[PDB]
């Protein structure tokens, strides 16, 4: 009753729009989504209440683990004969006195085995229990749990110690793991009971194939089409029928009419049989203007665009009158139509509005059931008669050359052109294609989607199609694959094989491809919502990725409604998310004042204003005692205003410092430092840092310890976000305060026997960033955007642009003599040294490794075409990595290409 109203106010604060605004949406799909999605909410809540309190603690503090338990050979070599030295802390009695217990145990020990050994070492002091029964009431390993010292990360599940990311990181970085022994009931009491209630809104024919007609759509008239009548002569509505991004028939234009009276009243006839309309078929249209002329070819220009699903969410072929409010053209539309554009009516009703009428067949026309589709596919099945079409092959028509040809085709990258010969070939051998499952994306593109006979047969292949790798399945969720049977199969592969580690890794892409879904309620959204509601680490980022796009009206409805369903069932975390949302709001409003009102003032004056505004009661309270949106395991305690400052970077970002209120903060970090940036789109850096992380993981598995630094970056809104401060790091320019300056600095920071490890870490990190930046075509490097850690770890910051941002393949990271001197340990002939030869071998090995995983990187960029990133608008942008990775060329030709690009950039050496 009263509790619903309170919850509605909390959800409203979280999503940035009131819940009541969803209640007033008349669209039945919106109301059905809101109602129907609640079953995912029920399901998720039940799984959390299954084995309470542990199942609830597993939701709140899920194990931060690697996908595979298996440790690479060079990582195992860092261990002392397969054993790890672990420190276990116990907070005991008054004065909260900390007591450490250092243990030497097998890397694959279960946390309960780790707890047992710690209590044995604690008990060892009492030499009485030591001899007779060392157990001490079965060491009550079930009465305690291990927590990471300095952050809210627990070891609640039976995994091997080394599989937990904190431990693997400790091994790799040569750091001592510090864990805190905590009583189970101390954590369980912190965990509040989940009181999920259903909202008040929870309470509230002929077949397509029996229509022997071609498709017709009526264009009536347009309103709100205001244009300079002195400039423009006439206007017209351009239309087309599409399956995803590809047309199913030729485009049909209306008659040209003067803009003073846009009233066509024309029935446009399409070259498509109504039964041949695929499930995902859409009407794509646009209002264009035509003028000119100068005696030269006419001047066409799109004014506004709009896309419609030819079938509604209930499988009903759209009928009757319909009005579509159009969208404004985005810069760089290489056609008069925008089929990759969002399907639907513009929420702003004071925009061009085209009135349409569809056909009516004296009955509700519905898309056929799978029983009708199966029967038709089975029905669609002499020796020489198969020879009449290159698109069909009979019983035993699979040669050994053709089998190897299909294998060769499946290897090729997603951006590789499949010829029409290859499309007929793939389709004719579709039944053999089942034996090579990974070929599915190629075979699907070979289908004639404007043929019900082919599509029905393809549907039966997809039904009994063997599972493919999650990474291979993700391609099938991009814009190229609109069919629900194909997309449904892809979601089913992720449900079965995607680990929560990998889901967290690829969550940005999965959130993006939701935008390519025809309907609000689909298999993908249900999959992602259930995962977000059964894992709070996933849920946190699911919330922020959706919230960061709420300002974009192309996705605000879908994302708003999805966020509402999330908030209604996430539990206690809503209260915590709201603290973060308010904290961000105060930082946005404060930085907005500094960019608008106080921009033309000195740092002393600006800082005076910052300090005064921060010390305000409402501000102080809002901005302290919340969880870092960058990593919600990090508690941000009280602000250290003396350590906070306005940065000298443009867009004047705030450098913020909070106390870490963890009892063992000293063993991780006492102060949490974050850069709040207002002015830059953080999405490009977010995707680059994700790719860097993936590249590093590839190299590590292959046995190349090339340490990268994919620091934390999170977009929280329209050109607003957070950036992780890398501790003990400085830019090359701030080091230079000659060529030996950098090497001399690292020598002083790493004196004695540690020197050789610092040079090694420098060379290795340098090699990783050299390869990564060249492949990705990152923005040009310089002394202010290259940083070095005290230990010697080199890394880059502020990516900004990737791929061909110039608009012939650049080398962003040119190694000056400064870097080569450090590499060669202070040598005269920097080129001809064993240290440089070692360094080159690292770059070559790293280059080829990424070449082998090319399909993943192409696919991660492809799924990202949905977001409005300026340098990632078409598949031609993505094609830059086809060039840098030299995919058309051979492996030896690729090394020669890489060597030549490095040779030309550095003026010799390679
Ligand atoms: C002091 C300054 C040179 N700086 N800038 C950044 C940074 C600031 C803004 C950024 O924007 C992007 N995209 N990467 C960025 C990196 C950064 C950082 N992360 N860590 C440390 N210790 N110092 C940093």
């Amino acid at each position: 009753n009263r509790e619903e109203k309170i919850l509605n106010r909390e959800i409203g604060f979280a999503i940035g729009m009131p819940v009541c605004e969803f209640d007033m949406v008349k669209d039945p799909e919106v109301q059905d989504f809101r109602r129907n999605i609640l079953n995912v909410c029920k399901e998720a809540v039940d799984l959390r209440d299954l084995n309470s309190p542990h199942s609830r603690a597993m939701y709140v503090y899920p194990p931060n683990v690697e996908s595979s338990p298996e440790l690479p050979k060079h990582i195992y070599n860092k261990l002392d004969k397969g054993q790890i030295i672990v420190v276990i802390w116990v907070i005991v009695s008054p004065n909260n006195d900390k007591q450490k217990y250092t243990l030497k145990i097998n890397h694959d020990c279960v946390p309960e085995q780790v707890i047992a050994e710690a209590i044995r070492k604690k008990t060892r002091s009492m030499l009485l229990s030591s001899e007779q029964l060392k157990l001490c009431v079965l060491e009550y390993q079930g009465k305690y749990i291990l927590k990471v010292c300095g952050c809210d990360e627990y070891f609640l599940e039976k995994y091997p110690l080394s599989q937990y990311k904190y431990i693997r990181s400790c091994i790799m970085l040569g750091r001592m793991p510090n864990l805190m022994l905590m009583a189970k009931e101390s954590l369980y009491s912190q965990l509040p009971m989940d009181c999920f209630t259903m909202p008040s809104y929870s309470r509230r024919t002929k077949s397509l194939w029996v229509i022997n007609s071609a498709l017709r759509i009526k264009i009536l008239c347009a309103t709100y089409v205001n244009v300079n009548i002195r400039d423009i002569d006439k206007i017209y509505v351009r239309t087309g029928i599409y399956h995803g991004g590809e047309p199913l028939c030729d485009n049909v234009n209306t008659q040209r009419v003067p803009c003073s009276n846009p009233r066509w009243n024309e029935w446009l006839n399409y070259d498509i049989y109504i039964p041949d309309l695929p499930r995902a078929a859409r009407l794509c249209l646009s209002i264009c203007s035509v003028k000119g002329r100068k005696g030269a070819k006419e001047e066409h220009c799109p004014l506004a665009w709009g896309n419609i699903n030819l079938f509604d969410y209930t499988d009903t072929l759209v009928s009757g009158k319909m009005a579509l409010n159009l969208w404004p053209v985005p810069h760089g539309l290489e056609d008069l139509l925008n089929p990759i554009g969002v399907t639907g009516s513009n929420p702003n009703k004071e925009t061009p509005c085209l009135e349409l009428e569809f056909d009516w067949f004296s009955s509700v026309v519905k898309f056929p059931d799978m029983s009708v589709i199966e029967e038709h596919a089975n029905w669609s099945v002499s020796y020489s008669h198969a020879g009449l079409s290159n698109r069909l092959a009979r019983d035993n028509e699979l040669r050994e050359n053709d089998k190897e040809q299909l294998k060769a085709i499946s290897t090729r990258d997603p951006l590789s052109e499949i010829t029409e010969q290859e499309k007929d070939f793939l389709w004719s051998h579709r039944h053999y294609c089942v034996t090579i499952p990974e070929i599915l994306p190629k075979l699907l593109l070979s289908v004639k989607w404007n043929s019900r006979d082919e599509v029905a047969q393809m549907y039966c292949l997809v039904k009994d199609w063997p599972p493919i790798k999650p990474e291979q399945a993700m391609e099938l969720l991009d814009c190229n694959y609109p069919d629900p049977m194909v997309r449904g199969f892809a979601v089913r592969c992720l449900e079965k094989y995607l680990t929560d580690d990998k889901l967290s890794q690829y969550l940005i892409q999965l959130v993006q491809v939701l935008k390519y879904e025809q309907y609000l309620d689909n298999l993908l959204v249900r999959f992602l919502l259930k995962k977000a509601l059964t894992n709070q680490r996933i849920g946190h980022f699911f919330f922020w990725h959706l919230k960061s796009e709420m300002h974009n009206k192309t996705v605000s409805q879908r994302f708003g409604l999805l966020l509402e369903s999330y908030c209604r069932a996430c539990g206690m975390y809503l209260k915590h998310l709201n603290r973060q949302v308010e904290a961000m709001e105060k930082l946005i409003n404060l930085t907005d004042i500094l960019k608008q009102e106080k921009k033309d003032e000195t740092q002393k004056v600006q800082m005076k204003f910052l300090v005064e505004q921060m010390r305000r009661p409402d501000f102080m309270d809002a901005l302290q005692g919340f969880l870092s949106p960058l990593n919600p395991a990090h508690q941000l305690g009280n602000l250290r205003l003396e350590e906070c400052r306005i940065m000298s970077s443009a867009k004047r970002p705030l450098w913020l410092n909070w106390e870490n209120p963890d009892i063992m903060s000293e063993l991780l970090f006492q102060n949490n430092e974050i850069i709040f940036k207002n002015g830059d789109d953080l999405r490009q850096d977010m995707l680059t840092l994700q790719i860097i992380r993936i590249m590093e993981n590839i190299w590590q598995n292959q046995g190349l310890d090339l340490r990268m630094l994919p620091y934390g970056c999170l977009s929280i809104g329209d050109c607003v976000g957070l950036i992780e401060v890398v501790r003990n790091s400085h830019t090359i320019m701030q080091i230079q305060c000659n060529s030996h300056t950098l090497h001399q600095w690292l020598k002083d920071k790493n004196k004695g026997e540690i020197y050789d490890a610092a040079i090694d870490l420098f060379t290795r990190s340098c090699a990783g960033y050299c390869v990564a930046t060249f492949i990705l075509g990152i923005g040009d490097r310089h002394n202010s955007n290259i940083m070095v850690k005290d230990d010697g770890q080199l890394f880059h910051i502020d990516f900004g642009h990737f791929l061909d941002h110039k608009k012939r393949e650049r080398v962003p990271f040119v190694l000056t003599q400064d870097f080569l001197i450090v590499i060669s340990k202070g040598a005269q002939e920097c080129t001809k040294t064993r240290e440089f030869e070692r360094f080159q071998e690292m770059c070559y090995k790293a280059y080829l490794a990424i070449r082998q995983h090319a399909n993943l990187f192409i696919n991660l960029f492809s799924m990202m075409l949905g977001s409005g990133m300026p340098e990632l608008q078409s598949f031609d942008d993505i094609a830059y990595i086809r060039k840098t990775l030299a995919l058309d060329k051979t492996e030896q030709e690729a090394l020669e290409y890489f060597m030549k690009q490095m040779n030309d950039a550095h003026h010799g050496g390679w």
